[PDB]
DNA sequence: ATGCGGGCGCGCCCGCAT
DNA sequence: ATGCGGGCGCGCCCGCAT
């Protein structure tokens, strides 16, 4: 079902982390799109191809302090991701949304936008 | 400060647990009955004493569960508070609450009474 | 049907770097 | 002044006993 989508999802994980942290963030993800069948599209779509085509935003809600908590560990939502999809090396203000990106972290909105192809690497 | 009124109620203690979950139980305690002098002056009576002359309630508010958290274990609160200061080996369903009492656990309310001179222990 | 009981995240907290 | 960053509790969840 969910772990179809996870399995197809891990296959484009760059290894800045274990298997079981991986596994854990998609898990998370893929929950929470659930019940947003046009976001985990997006998602699939934009892993999948390894963002070759433009995607829509794929959001999930913003936490008071901003992080994101996966099994034990507090990151930004948008910077797991992109470690997780692109840059397995990513740090801290190295990241740029795209002009197009509605709901990138930056632009403090509830949701937030966590395509890793909605943003572009920077130096820090 | 609030850390000899915390030594004075340890002193008090029964040795159910280890000293440090006492300790965390006691400081959690005190810190909630801090900006209620009242309630506090009651606990502070009626554990020095072992609950000699009659005593008011020292509430907390309830979890929506019920349960309270305590050094990373769940507990009743009432359960956790008459198990440190009058019955070590305390089981589920061994307590009844003296009739005077209008905050037990049992009355439903949003103020759990955890005043341990305020129940009285039964066969289960 | 109803509750226990334990895993784990978000909210709160607070010490610390800058 | 402002934010990081990690500890820990209450809320949510869910498997399980009864
Ligand atoms: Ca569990
Ligand atoms: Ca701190
Ligand atoms: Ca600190
Ligand atoms: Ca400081
Ligand atoms: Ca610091
Ligand atoms: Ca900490
Ligand atoms: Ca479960
Ligand atoms: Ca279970
Ligand atoms: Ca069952
Ligand atoms: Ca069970
Ligand atoms: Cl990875
Ligand atoms: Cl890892
Ligand atoms: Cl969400
Ligand atoms: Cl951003
Ligand atoms: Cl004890
Ligand atoms: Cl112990
Ligand atoms: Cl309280
Ligand atoms: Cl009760
Ligand atoms: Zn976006
Ligand atoms: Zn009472």
């Amino acid at each position: 079902a969910c772990l179809s989508i996870v399995h197809s999802l891990m296959c484009h994980r760059q290894g800045g982390e274990s298997e079981t942290f991986a596994k854990r963030a998609i898990e998370s993800l893929v929950k929470k799109l659930k019940e947003k069948k046009d976001e985990l599209d997006s998602l699939i779509t934009a892993i999948t191809t390894n963002g070759a085509h433009p995607s829509k935003c794929v959001t999930i809600q913003r936490t008071l302090d901003g992080r994101l908590q996966v099994a034990g560990r507090k990151g930004f939502p948008h910077v797991i991701y992109a470690r997780l999809w692109r840059w397995p090396d990513l740090h801290k203000n190295e990241l740029k949304h795209v002009k197009y990106c509605q709901y990138a972290f930056d632009l403090k909105c509830d949701s937030v936008c966590v395509n890793p192809y909605h943003y572009e690497r920077v130096v820090s």
